[PDB]
């Protein structure tokens, strides 16, 4: 049971951090683990193999960790490693961590990806808020009569916070794809024509299960490229994570700022 | 086999209800339960357990039933409760109710559901007539090489006959999503860029089935909300099923009416 | 594992062709079945329940073939039955193929189907080069962290080498879909509107797989009608095949001219 694998994560946390809430808490997007020594100093890592829920069943190897990090007022759940639904499992562990942290107090999950920039303003190392998001997957991490409702999916309330922060802070519509091949041009154009200024291949479950479980979510892309076929720079996933490090202490630096504003 | 349970759930039809031939078969959508008193008398009642292929063999629970309602010169069976994609089973249970119903001698289905209104004329309360889909669930009920040619998949015929009982019906696409979430106003946003005015959660499945075994389609959605964005009104199941009630009746007589006219 | 029973697959095909590497090897699509006494003289027919991976495990039957022919100065894996996706096996079936024909050598895959036709200026039984696609399934035949760029998935010098051959060859963008239904003519105009020329049920993940795989790809729609909607003429599997083997001599003239090319 998702919920209970939840409740149980979040009675590992409270007991291995001493922390009976996590206010926040972060998922680390590709390229974004480098951001976590920006974020903070970790005062619990929780390999997530210690915690209920968090690896799938099957298909075993060594997962990562959900960090304890104290940032401003808060303690932040911060997932480092991943699941994301091309890996082929039940979109339960794709959005565990969310419904974990959720279980843990977490009221904001801040979702950071890589994104592929659609939008004519969008550059390579700039992030970017996600003000909606296009989930294009044909998928849903609930999974009966769990009616949530969409509407500010992305908080705008989180938004300006975040641009009390950063100011020039753009925001975009991020559509989310299985993957994990990345796009054709044609996909690309097909994205824009549907109103995406980004592309990426998680966070649209994770925003879903985030609003299901009631909490808050802030979504951040670092574009790390220009969508397939925009210029015609061939993408490729160690490109997104050379991005991602090159743009990392920002980053990290950004999220420390943000969320300490929450 | 899907089939074998509908010629079998059709068997049992007929020997329960004493009626070899209904002509005509109804799934009532999300808020349209209430609309059953409005369309006859039942004359049996058929726990839906009670037929086979009805129920997905795993995920327990009390399903609904289907209903022998004489309406006008037609025995209708009627689905009360209905299996949704997002419920995680099958595709087969989501059609079988319509299979079984063409097995039962059902030569038009009339397929209701709630949708979220996304053309600026209609408006909540508003019944309106599927004219088309988009099956935007990326799956078909269909499992090998079974061409189903969709080209007028909603009986222009029906919906004509459906207008002389109302003429002023409008008639829209509907996009059928799997849900169980609602849209981002974004993607309400790309739905309309698509061409649908109604979207939803059901029906596509339910009509390629139909169509495939044979059968006529009556689409009726009843707009329950605006679709996400367009007024910033929350959607939420509990209004999808207050509007479907305050609307109910009139649903009930409107089908019952148009029906007849079968 | 996907690429064991490829590289096993490889094995048997250079065990029982006495040929070590197969450059090129062709998919043929719906209807294309009658086009192979056009591509040349097979030297070896290899059952497909002969090769490792190519059959999916459960749903039985006969399938097809894959054929080793002298085109030109290459040996072409020809495969002759293939598996869709809407079949409900797992996408490895669907695309072991390219990557078995990839562990034999094939360097080029070219990729045949039939389609409808979106655009305009194509009619039946008109060949059409695929410039692009729209993969409108929601999947992808790789399954973990294997990125593939998808920018020109469908070599623009396959395209010229194939102009060379057919000066006339138009080219588009094929959308691929699940099937096996049809789509519905609201379907048609929301993929036009999506930069569709082309709408069919299989191909992308092979494509996907083949590039994947470090093949280059030829995509060739032969239309086989006008998408539904377009004309209003009714569609069918039938019709397709029809098509298919009116224009089935020219196809593999087309083919083994195109790929004497390569
Ligand atoms: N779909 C998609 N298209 C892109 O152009 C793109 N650029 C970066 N990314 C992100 C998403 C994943 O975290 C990871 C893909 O391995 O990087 C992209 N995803
Ligand atoms: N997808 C979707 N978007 C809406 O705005 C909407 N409004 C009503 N409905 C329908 C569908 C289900 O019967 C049921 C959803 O629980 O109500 C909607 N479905
Ligand atoms: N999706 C789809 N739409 C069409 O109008 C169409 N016309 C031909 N085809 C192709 C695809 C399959 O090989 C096969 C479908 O059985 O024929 C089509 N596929």
């Amino acid at each position: 049971d998702p919920d209970e694998l939840a409740r149980r994560a979040a009675q590992v946390i409270a007991d291995r951090t001493g922390i009976g809430e996590h206010d926040v808490a972060v998922v680390l997007g590709s390229g974004w683990l480098p951001a976590v020594a920006a974020l903070g100093s970790p005062t619990t890592v929780l390999p997530q193999a210690e915690l209920p829920g968090f690896v799938p069943p099957t298909a075993a190897g060594h997962a990562g960790e959900l960090l304890s990090v104290p940032i401003g007022a808060h303690r932040v759940l911060v997932l480092a490693g991943r699941i994301h639904a091309y890996e082929g499992h039940d979109l339960r562990y794709v959005v565990h961590p969310v419904r974990a942290a959720r279980a843990a107090g977490a009221q904001i999950m801040v979702l950071t990806n890589a994104a592929g920039g659609l939008r004519a303003d969008l550059q390579v190392g700039q992030p970017v808020l996600i003000s909606d998001h296009l989930n294009l997957t044909a998928r849903s991490p609930l999974v009966g009569g769990e009616f949530v409702d969409l509407t500010d999916a992305y908080s705008p309330r989180l938004r300006e916070l975040a641009r009390q922060s950063d100011p020039q802070l753009a925001e975009g519509v991020y559509a989310g794809l299985p993957g994990p091949h990345y796009e054709t041009p044609a996909e690309i154009r097909m994205l824009q024509t549907l109103g995406a200024d980004l592309v990426g291949m998680s966070t649209v479950h994770e925003t879903i299960a985030a609003r299901a479980a009631g909490a808050e979510v802030l979504g951040v892309s670092l574009v790390t490229n220009l969508a397939a076929g925009i210029t015609g720079e061939p993408l490729s996933h160690a490109e997104v994570l050379a991005a991602g490090a090159a743009s990392a202490t920002r980053m990290g630096a950004l999220l420390a700022d943000v969320i300490a504003r929450f």
